[PDB]
């Protein structure tokens, strides 16, 4: 027994009006009979086109990042701005933002807190690097990442939160995550929640796998106990994402 | 005898569909009988709204930031994406990005170079902090900055560049540079340009002032030799921007 799954498409910093409009069509045509929340997270530029063109009842749109308040932050986009524009999902604390854009545990937690406060559904990413892994720090890192978020939330807040575990150690490194390793990490996060926050919260919490997923391994990953879905990279700009949605059956 | 001025609205991270809509209606309604290029730089999210609603022939739209290439950069917007969307102007190296989001001279230079290569019109920002101004380091700071940019450019490229001189201490503080402070900074920039690049280039380069510019003070600022217009923050959110427009030629 699992909560509603989520299949999330992280388009990242890609796409053209053309290529996207096509994918959108594929999507809209997709026949999905189970209870799944599908999410499409496009560039800020593409939000309006994706809003207008996505008609499928199982798909919502998300942003790939935000800042808490409006004001003098040239080039950034705020939560109020996405709210007025009608976006209600958001990806926060993606590994690429932590690696290249200054996003510390604290910054992420502040973002999560504001977003929750503002009504969003949040997909909050966490996960450890090769180095952290190699030196037996998986636990230390992951739990610290989740703890920083936790300190800022109340129990009630958890209903708006999704966690996406990213095996950063296995992205761009040469390494392979097996379904077993995915699951270890997932179980560990659940334990933390269950333990620190509640069993109720824990049983209801979606923990998405944010590693390497394609249509051929998404079922075997979903087979694992603590897998509730995926945060997809590359395969999301492809038709194969349709196989990924199906794997959450 | 001055090049064509520019009045640029940098709305930064602000606004609603409705409030912006009003502005736009106001703008469209404005008769501008002199040669001036108006620029509206809105959030990524609002680019669609803007490009669809702005109809005045004297106004272009710009983005407030971008990264050079498309890829795995969650939350970021690339030049190709922008270009694909029909955006041809862009604001790069704003103090806010250098201050808060880790944008170094090298980082700004790279961005500018890439943008000039992808055919955009770039408004490259430079300016000294309070600290630096007090130390008597203004000349070093400004010229270092302009130099980093110049490194990556070829002479032809300059036709696509606009330089915005925006003393950090005047950014949304009410502390406008006096017309002498402004004119001295601008002249210093130009003299670097002629010396290093060419006199022909220099006589063509638009150098804008930015910093607590408003309807009242803009006329005097504009009278100054080396002042070719403005990068306007807070007042670009009000009808007052119109007075600003009118202040040029
Ligand atoms: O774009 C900005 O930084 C503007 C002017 O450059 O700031 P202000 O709100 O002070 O006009």
């Amino acid at each position: 027994s699992k909560p509603q799954p989520i299949a999330a498409a992280n388009w990242k910093c890609n796409g053209s009006q053309q290529s996207l409009s096509e994918l959108i069509d594929l999507f809209n045509s997709t026949s999905i009979n189970h209870d799944v929340q599908c999410v499409v997270a496009s560039t800020f530029v593409h939000l309006a086109m994706t809003k207008e063109r996505l008609s499928h009842p199982k798909f919502v749109i998300a942003a790939q990042n935000a800042i808490a308040k409006s004001g003098a932050f040239t080039g950034e986009v705020s939560l109020p701005i996405l709210k007025d524009f009608g976006v209600n999902w958001i990806v926060l604390g993606h590994s690429e933002r932590r690696a290249y854009y200054g996003e510390t545990n604290e910054i992420v937690a502040d973002k999560v807190a504001a977003a929750v406060a503002s009504g969003f559904m949040v997909i909050a990413c966490i996960g450890e690097t090769l180095q952290e892994r190699e030196s037996g720090r998986t636990a230390v890192v992951v739990l610290t990442q989740i703890a920083a978020i936790a300190k800022k939330l109340k129990k009630a807040d958890w209903a708006k939160v999704v966690i996406a575990y990213e095996p950063v150690w296995a992205i761009g490194t040469g390494k392979v995550a097996t379904p077993q390793q995915a699951q270890e990490a997932h179980a560990l996060i659940r334990s933390w929640v269950s333990s620190k926050i509640g069993a109720d919260v824990a049983g209801e919490l979606r923990i998405l796998y944010g590693g390497s997923v394609n249509g051929k391994n998404a079922r075997t990953l979903y087979q694992q106990r603590d897998v509730n879905g995926f945060l997809v990279g590359g395969a999301s700009l492809k038709p194969e994402f349709v196989d990924i949605i199906k794997a959450t059956q």
